[PDB]
């Protein structure tokens, strides 16, 4: 088994601008590619969970994503990030996108995306953080049982809510490394 920092993306690794599916406007948040270089050589597996509604929702296509996701995946990869997994959620029960219309089970706070990522790459999940911006990211991470659950404020001005559910509150994800350690 391998410990594992799961990762939101909107909010979290980039700058959420409302249903980002085009490269030229991906902006990765500041710090966080040698945040995330840090946590791989603190030897911690990193797997992406995000949730994609917009494909259901019809803004953009499967096939746009994919593109987005090989670019970053390649872009930090260069940058000598490799990611354990990258999971996403395409679905929302009032989708006008037939395909994508549903309820499921990976949607957070649903968390099918995570238990998938432990099963595949098995992991440990109570020595395991989840970072992300939103409520459904701690309510995802405590059905997953994730041992810590670190609200980040580069993305969605948090909520009480969002606050009460989580563990760490950090600026960003930029942060992680340094409040593990210690
Ligand atoms: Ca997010
Ligand atoms: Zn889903």
């Amino acid at each position: 088994s391998v410990p594992a920092i799961f990762l939101d993306r909107d909010g979290t690794i980039n700058v959420d601008h409302g249903y980002v599916h085009e490269i030229d406007n991906f902006e990765f948040i500041d710090g966080v590619i040698d945040a995330m270089r840090e946590l791989k050589k603190m030897g911690f597996a990193l797997v992406v969970v995000t949730n994609q509604s917009g494909i259901a929702r019809g803004k953009f296509t499967e096939a746009q994503f994919e593109t987005l996701t090989e670019w970053m995946d390649w872009s930090l990869a260069d940058r000598d990030v490799d990611l354990d997994g990258i999971y996403y959620c395409p679905h929302h029960p009032q989708g006008s996108v037939e395909e994508f219309r549903q309820v499921c089970d990976c949607r957070k706070p649903h968390p099918g995306m995570l238990l998938s990522a432990r099963d595949y790459l098995h992991i440990d999940m109570a020595a395991s953080y989840m970072v992300g911006d939103k409520l459904e990211d701690m309510q995802a991470a405590v059905a997953a049982n994730v041992g810590t659950k670190v609200l980040v404020r580069t993305g969605k001005p948090i909520t009480p809510e969002a606050e009460n559910a989580a563990d760490w509150v950090l600026n960003s994800l930029a942060d992680l490394p340094q409040a593990i350690k210690k």
